C-alpha cells in the first residue's frame, strides 16, 4: 500500500477528506441480509441520520450468495440495489464488508457449508481454500465497485477479511502472501477507494510499513466490558483503556485513529440472560464515560457495532445464538428508538458535527491534580494554539457512582482561570463524563469557556442560535467575547426563566451562570440567542438538514456546520423541505406534545406536518408554536387461540408403510474433511452430501443377529442441538439437550428383535448452524453435523453392519426456494412438501374442534414423542398508512411442562426456533412487509416432543406495542410464491 488510488476520498494523520473537506466520521452498524424489506431499510436510516450519524457499515453473507458451488445469485430480498437506493435518498454514506470470513455469529461465520469438502487449511494461501473463494469477489465486490461515491454512489470505504490477529501454533502469522491475495481480487474487480482493516487488539497486523499484504488505513477492535451479561451493573477494575493514544502513535501515526468496530451491546449465548439485560449493562452511562473516552484519545472513525441488529430468521445464525440478534443496541429489534442510550447517543453525533476544532486538536496523556485542585478526578486534554481546546472529565475510579465537587484550571486566550469565575462549585454524578471547552467559535461569536456542554448552534437570517445543557440541579457557567460590536449602549437581555444571572466586565466579556432545570433560561446578547436546558429536555432537540439539489440533494449543504432547522419536541424528526413559501416536516409522535420551530428560513410563512396545513403562534424571538392533532388510538387485533388451525403429520418415516427409495445413499467410502477423520465405515456428516441447514434425518438398516443388541450412538449437532432414535414405529430415547452439549455419546438397548428379520433405526439430529473459525490454522467451522461414530453388538459380542440413507432440505445445494434462499428450510417432512407456504393444500390436512380428543390446535399438541405441523389464515386489516404499529408472537413458558422445540413461520419465512427447556426466547416480532397489514397472512407452528409422554404449546398470543403516528414512506408487502406442488418430493 502506496496512497490513494483517487482523489474523492483521502487522508493524513487528523481525518478523512470526502470532496476535499476534514470529517469526523460517526458510522452505525446495519446488516442488509437481517431485515428482508426492502421498503423499511430507509425508516432505520432516517434513525440513525437523526443521531447526526454520517455513515453506515454493513457485512455481506457469501452462505446466502452462492448456496450451490459455482452458482451466484443477488436477487430479489438478497439484492443490494434497494439498500445503496436508501443510503443515497438519506443522505448516508457506506463502509462495505464483504469478508469473504466475515465471523458475525452467523452460519460458518459467513462460510457456506460445501467448504467442509475442502481439504485445506481455511484462511490461509493452501491453494484449494483460495480458489473456493475467487467467483463469489468477481462479483461482489463487482456489485459494490459500481456503488463507489466515484460513480455517483455512497460507497466510500472496504475492509478485506475480519480480525486477522493470531493463529494457531505452527502456522506462520502473519501470512503476508495470503494477506496480499486477498486485498489483489478486490483490486482486480475495480475497488480503487481506500482500504482498512479490524485488528482485534492494537497488535499491528497489516499496518502501514509492513510491506507485503498492508491495508492504507490501520483500524482495531474494543469490547471491554466482554460478552457476559450476568451483572449488568459491575464494571471491572482496569477495565477502561488508558494507553490507545500511545499505542496509536507507535504503529500508524501516519493514519487517522480508527475504531472499526467498538462496543454498542453483546450477543447472548442459548441459556443467556436476554438483550434487555444486555441493553441494562451497555447503557446511557457506558456511552457517556466509554465513548467521551475514545474522544479523550482523538478518534475520528468510529463505528458503533451493532446500531440496528435485526434478526436471525431463515437459520442464518451460528450455534452460539439464537434466533433475536436485538443485541441491546440503540435501535431495537422492531425499529423503535425509546430506549435511553439512543437519546444521549443523538447528543453526542449532533455536538461531533459541529465541532471541526476537535479534529486538529492534539490529544495527551491523561492527568491528575494538574488541570484540577481534586485529585478525585481525572482530565484528559486535547490542545491547539488557537482553534480551541477540549477537556474530558471523569472519576479518578472510572466506575465510581459517587458524586464528586470540583472546580477547574483551564488554559485560554485570555490566560489560566479557575472556573466558576463568580462563585460556586462543578458537580460531576455517579458513572458521568464532561466535555468542557475553551476558546469555541459559534459562528461569529466566541465561547471563551463553557462548562456546560454543547448540543448544536447555527447562523440564520436574523440571529445566530446556540444550544447548552447540564444534568439537573449542576451549576454551569460561560463566558461570550464582546458580543455587542461597535456600540457602547446595547446590553444583555433576559427573555425567558428567573435563575440565570448575568454580570459584564469593563472590556465586555459576557459572564452567565445557571443551574440547570425542567425550566428553560433564554438569553439574547445583540443577535445571538442561548437557549440553557436540562439534558432531559435536550434528549427532545432534533437537527434535520436542509436538501441542496440534484441527485445528491439529500446530503445537504456540507457534512460539517449544515444548513438546518432546529425542532424542540416529537419521538422522530425525519426531514424537512421547502416549497414555495411553505415548510414541510415529515415527523412521527408516540405522545402528544406541541413543536417549536427555531430559525424558520427567509420568506417562509406557511408550516406544514405530514402533508396537512396548520396555523402557529409567534414568540417575540420569532420562533413558531404549533399544535399538530395526534391521536394515539386503542388498537385491537386478532385472538390466535380463535383461528380455524390445520394439522399434518410431520414423522410419516417411523410408520411401517413408509418408503424412502427416493433418499440419497450415505454411501461415500471416504471423506475430504481434515478437521474430524472418519471413524464409519462410510461418511455420516450432512455436508459430505450437500446438506448445509437446519434438522437432518439418517435411516439404518440391519438384520437381527441375536434378540437383544446394544446400540452406541454419537451424534453432533452444535450448541443446544437435540436428537431422537425410533427402531421402526418403536421409540427408543433422545438427547433432550443443553446450552454446554455440541455433541452426545448416548448408549441404548435394542431388544425383543425377531433373529434373521431387517429392522430401520430412524435418527432425527437438529442443527442450531455451523460453528464460526475464529482463529487461523484451527478449521472449527469444518466440524461435521449427524453422526460421529456407532457400534451395534450382538449379546455375545459379535459386531453387526448398518447400512445407510440420509436427508436435510430437498434438492441439497439443488434447493427448491429460489426467492426465500439456500437456508431457509431445513430438512423435516412439513419443509420438503412446501407445506409451509402461503396457500397450502388444505386436503392433505386435518381439521377438528378444539379441547377435544380430534384437536388440530398447537394449544392441544400430541400425546407421544414426534413432529407435528399446523397452519392458520390471519386475516389484518390495520391502519398501516397513518400508523407504525409493531406486532411479535409470544409463547407461554410454563415452569412444569414437558420438552419440546417449536419452528415459527410467516408468509412462507422462518422466524423463530423457540426450545422451552434451554431458553431465552419467548417473543418473536416479524415485521410489517413480511406481515399484510391489509390482506390474508398464513402463520406456520412446527412442535417436536422430546419424551415419551408427548407436549403442547401452554399459551400463544399476538401482541403489539403502543401505536406510532408516522410520517415515513409506504410500506410494500414482500410478494413471496405460494405453495405449487413439488415434482420428486419426499
Ligand atoms: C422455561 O423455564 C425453565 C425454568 O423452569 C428454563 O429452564 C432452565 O433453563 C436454564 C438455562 O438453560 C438451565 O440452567 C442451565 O443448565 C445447564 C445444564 O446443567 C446441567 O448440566 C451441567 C453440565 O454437565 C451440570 O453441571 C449441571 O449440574 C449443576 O446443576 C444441577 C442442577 O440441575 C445440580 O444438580 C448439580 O449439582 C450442579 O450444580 C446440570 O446437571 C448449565 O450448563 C447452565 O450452566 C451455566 O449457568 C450457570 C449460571 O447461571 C453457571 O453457574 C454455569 O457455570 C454455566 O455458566 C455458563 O453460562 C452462563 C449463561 O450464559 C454464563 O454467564 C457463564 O459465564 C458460562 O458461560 C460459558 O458456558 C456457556 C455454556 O454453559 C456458553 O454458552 C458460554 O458461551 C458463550 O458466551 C460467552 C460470554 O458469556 C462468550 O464469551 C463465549 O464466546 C460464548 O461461547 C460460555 O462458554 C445452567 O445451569 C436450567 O437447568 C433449566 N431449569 C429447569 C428446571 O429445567 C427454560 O430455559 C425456559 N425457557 C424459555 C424459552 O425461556
Ligand atoms: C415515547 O418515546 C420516548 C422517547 O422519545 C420514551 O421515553 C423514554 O422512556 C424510557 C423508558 O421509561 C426512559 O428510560 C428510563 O428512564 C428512567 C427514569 O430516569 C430518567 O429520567 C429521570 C427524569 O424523570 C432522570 O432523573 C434520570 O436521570 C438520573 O438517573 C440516572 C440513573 O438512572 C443517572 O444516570 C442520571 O445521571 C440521573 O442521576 C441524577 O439524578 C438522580 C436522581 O435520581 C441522582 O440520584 C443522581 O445523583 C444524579 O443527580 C433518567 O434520565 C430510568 O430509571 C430507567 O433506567 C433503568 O433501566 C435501564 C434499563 O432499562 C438501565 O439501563 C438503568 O441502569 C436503570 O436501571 C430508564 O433509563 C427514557 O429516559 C425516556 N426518554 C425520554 C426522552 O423521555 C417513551 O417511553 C415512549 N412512550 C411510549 C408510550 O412509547
Ligand atoms: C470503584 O468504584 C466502584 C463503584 O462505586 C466500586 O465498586 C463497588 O465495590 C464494592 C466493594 O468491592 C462493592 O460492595 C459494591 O457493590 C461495588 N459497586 C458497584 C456498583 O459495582 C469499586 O470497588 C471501586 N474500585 C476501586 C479500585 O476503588
Ligand atoms: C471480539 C472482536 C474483536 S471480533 C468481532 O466480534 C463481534 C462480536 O459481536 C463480531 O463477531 C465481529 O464480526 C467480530 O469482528
Ligand atoms: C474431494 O476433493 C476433490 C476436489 O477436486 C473432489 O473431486 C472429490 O469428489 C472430493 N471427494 C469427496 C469425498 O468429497
Ligand atoms: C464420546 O466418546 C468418545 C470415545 O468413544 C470420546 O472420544 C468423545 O470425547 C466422547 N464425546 C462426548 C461428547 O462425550
Amino acid at each position: 500500500a502506496k496512497g490513494p488510488l483517487q482523489n474523492i476520498v483521502t487522508w493524513d494523520e487528523h481525518s478523512l477528506f470526502v470532496h476535499g473537506e476534514r470529517v469526523v466520521i460517526f458510522s452505525g452498524e446495519v446488516h442488509p441480509f437481517r431485515l428482508p424489506v426492502p421498503s423499511l431499510y430507509l425508516d432505520v436510516f432516517h434513525k440513525i441520520k437523526a443521531l447526526g450519524f454520517n455513515t453506515v457499515s454493513f457485512y455481506v453473507d457469501w452462505a446466502l450468495l452462492e448456496g450451490k458451488p459455482g452458482r451466484f445469485r443477488a436477487d430479489g430480498i438478497f439484492s443490494l440495489e434497494p439498500f445503496f437506493e436508501a443510503a443515497t435518498k438519506a443522505g448516508i454514506y457506506l463502509l462495505a464488508r464483504p469478508g469473504p470470513y466475515i465471523n458475525a455469529e452467523v452460519s460458518g461465520g459467513g462460510f457456506p457449508g460445501w467448504l467442509q469438502r475442502v481439504k485445506g487449511k481455511l484462511r490461509t494461501d493452501a491453494p484449494d481454500y483460495l480458489h473456493a473463494t475467487d467467483n463469489y469477489v468477481a462479483h461482489i465486490a463487482s456489485i459494490i465497485a459500481k456503488a463507489q461515491i466515484t460513480n455517483g454512489g455512497p460507497v466510500i470505504l472496504y475492509q478485506p477479511e475480519n480480525e486477522y490477529s493470531g493463529a494457531a501454533e505452527g502456522v506462520l502469522f502473519p501470512n503476508k502472501p495470503y494477506m496480499q491475495y486477498v486485498i489483489d481480487q478486490a483490486r482486480n474487480a475495480g475497488i480503487i477507494v481506500p482500504l482498512i482493516n479490524n485488528d482485534a487488539f492494537p497488535g499491528g497486523t497489516g499496518a502501514p510499513g509492513t510491506g507485503l499484504g498492508s491495508v492504507d488505513i490501520y483500524g482495531h477492535d474494543g469490547y471491554p466490558l466482554g460478552f457476559d451479561c450476568a451483572h449488568p451493573s459491575a464494571w471491572p477494575d482496569n477495565g477502561l483503556p488508558t494507553t490507545w493514544r500511545q499505542d496509536h502513535l507507535n504503529i500508524s501515526p501516519s493514519t487517522p485513529f480508527s475504531l472499526v468496530e467498538f462496543q454498542g451491546g453483546a450477543f447472548d449465548p442459548f441459556g443467556g440472560w436476554g438483550f434487555e439485560q444486555c441493553s441494562a449493562l451497555v447503557n446511557h452511562e457506558f456511552e457517556r464515560v466509554f465513548y467521551k473516552n475514545n474522544m479523550a484519545a482523538g478518534v475520528t472513525i468510529f463505528n458503533i457495532y451493532m446500531t440496528f441488529g435485526g434478526t436471525n430468521w431463515g437459520n442464518l445464525g451460528h450455534p452460539g445464538g439464537y434466533t433475536s440478534y436485538d443485541y441491546g443496541a440503540s435501535i431495537r429489534e422492531d425499529r423503535r428508538i425509546d430506549r435511553e442510550k439512543y437519546s444521549e447517543l443523538k447528543l453526542q453525533g449532533q455536538f461531533l458535527k459541529v465541532s471541526p476544532g476537535y479534529i486538529t486538536a492534539t490529544p495527551e496523556n491523561a492527568t491528575q491534580g494538574v488541570y484540577s485542585d481534586s485529585q478525585n478526578i481525572v482530565i484528559t486534554p486535547l490542545l491547539a494554539k488557537e482553534s480551541g481546546d477540549f477537556f474530558v472529565v471523569r472519576h479518578a475510579n472510572y466506575s465510581s457512582t459517587d458524586t464528586a465537587s470540583y472546580t477547574v484550571k483551564l488554559p485560554t486566550s485570555a490566560g489560566d482561570l479557575t472556573i466558576p469565575q463568580l462563585g460556586g462549585s462543578l458537580t460531576l454524578t455517579g458513572r458521568d463524563s464532561k466535555i468542557h471547552v475553551t476558546d469555541y467559535p459559534v459562528g461569529k461569536f466566541t465561547l471563551l469557556y463553557s462548562t456546560a456542554e454543547i448540543f448544536t448552534w447555527n447562523e440564520f437570517a436574523e440571529k445566530t442560535v446556540l444550544v447548552l445543557y447540564g444534568g439537573a440541579q449542576e451549576l454551569h457557567e460561560f463566558a461570550v467575547k464582546n458580543p455587542f460590536g461597535s456600540s457602547k449602549t446595547a446590553k444583555a437581555k433576559k427573555i425567558e426563566g428567573s435563575n440565570v444571572t448575568i454580570h459584564t466586565t469593563s472590556n465586555l466579556t459576557v459572564v452567565l451562570q445557571w443551574t440547570a432545570s425542567s425550566a428553560r433560561q433564554v438569553v439574547q446578547l445583540g443577535s445571538l440567542v442561548i437557549y440553557m436546558v436540562d439534558r432531559n429536555s435536550a434528549y427532545n432537540y432534533w437537527v434535520p438538514t436542509l436538501p441542496g439539489s440534484g441527485k445528491q440533494s439529500a446530503y445537504g449543504s456540507s457534512l460539517m456546520n449544515p444548513d438546518s432547522v432546529i425542532i424542540n419536541g416529537g419521538y422522530l424528526i425525519r426531514s424537512v423541505a421547502i416549497k414555495g413559501n411553505a415548510l414541510s416536516v415529515q415527523a412521527d409522535f408516540n405522545v402528544t406534545t406541541p413543536l417549536e420551530i427555531i430559525g424558520i428560513p427567509k420568506g417562509i410563512s406557511k408550516l406544514a406536518v405530514n402533508g396537512k396545513e396548520l396555523g402557529y403562534s409567534v414568540s417575540e424571538l420569532g420562533d413558531w408554536i404549533a399544535h399538530p392533532a395526534i391521536e394515539i388510538p386503542h388498537v385491537q387485533v386478532p385472538e390466535l387461540t380463535k383461528l380455524k388451525w390445520y394439522k399434518v403429520d410431520s414423522l410419516p418415516e417411523i410408520r411401517s408403510n413408509y418408503d424412502d427409495s427416493r433418499w440419497p445413499l450415505a454411501n461415500l467410502r471416504t471423506s475430504n474433511n481434515t478437521y474430524a477423520p472418519l471413524k464409519t465405515p462410510v461418511s455420516l456428516y450432512g455436508s459430505d452430501y450437500g446438506f448445509h441447514a437446519g434438522t437432518l434425518l439418517f435411516r439404518g438398516r440391519f438384520t437381527a443377529r441375536t434378540a437383544r443388541q446394544q446400540l452406541f450412538l454419537s451424534t453432533q449437532g452444535g450448541s443446544a442441538f437435540a436428537s431422537s432414535v425410533w427402531l421402526n414405529d418403536r421409540f427408543i430415547g433422545s438427547f433432550t439437550g443443553f446450552d454446554a452439549a455440541s455433541a452426545a455419546n448416548s448408549s441404548y438397548t435394542l431388544d425383543r428383535l425377531v433373529r434373521g428379520r431387517r429392522y430401520i433405526l430412524t435418527v432425527v439430529v437438529d442443527s442450531t448452524g455451523l460453528d464460526e473459525n475464529w482463529t487461523t490454522g484451527d478449521d472449527s467451522m469444518k466440524a461435521p453435523r449427524g453422526i460421529l461414530d456407532y457400534a451395534l453388538t450382538s449379546s455375545s459380542g459379535a459386531n453387526v453392519s448398518i447400512s445407510w440413507k440420509l436427508t436435510g432440505n430437498l434438492g441439497g445445494e439443488d434447493y427448491r426456494d429460489v426467492f426465500r434462499g439456500p437456508l431457509n428450510e431445513g430438512g423435516l417432512f412439513f419443509e420438503r412438501q412446501g407445506f409451509h407456504l402461503p396457500s397450502p393444500p388444505l386436503s392433505d390436512f386435518t381439521h377438528g374442534p378444539s379441547s377435544s380428543s380430534s384437536s388440530s390446535s398447537p394449544l392441544d399438541g400430541i400425546a407421544h414423542a414426534g413432529i407435528a405441523f399446523y397452519a392458520a389464515k390471519l386475516p389484518l386489516h390495520l391502519p398501516a398508512q397513518e400508523y407504525d404499529i409493531p406486532l411479535s408472537f409470544v409463547f407461554d413458558n410454563a415452569t412444569a411442562a414437558a420438552p419440546y422445540r417449536a419452528l415459527l413461520y410467516v408468509n412462507g419465512f422462518q422466524y423463530g426456533k423457540y426450545v422451552s427447556n434451554i431458553g431465552p426466547q419467548t417473543e418473536f416480532p416479524v415485521p410489517e412487509g413480511i406481515l399484510d397489514y391489509n390482506g390474508d397472512n398464513w402463520i406456520g407452528v412446527a412442535l417436536w416432543a422430546l419424551e415419551s409422554r408427548g407436549a403442547k404449546v401452554p399459551g400463544l398470543a399476538l401482541k403489539s406495542k403502543s401505536p406510532i403516528l408516522t410520517g415515513r414512506e409506504r410500506v410494500e408487502v414482500v410478494k413471496g410464491p405460494h405453495f405449487k406442488k413439488r415434482h420428486g418430493a419426499y
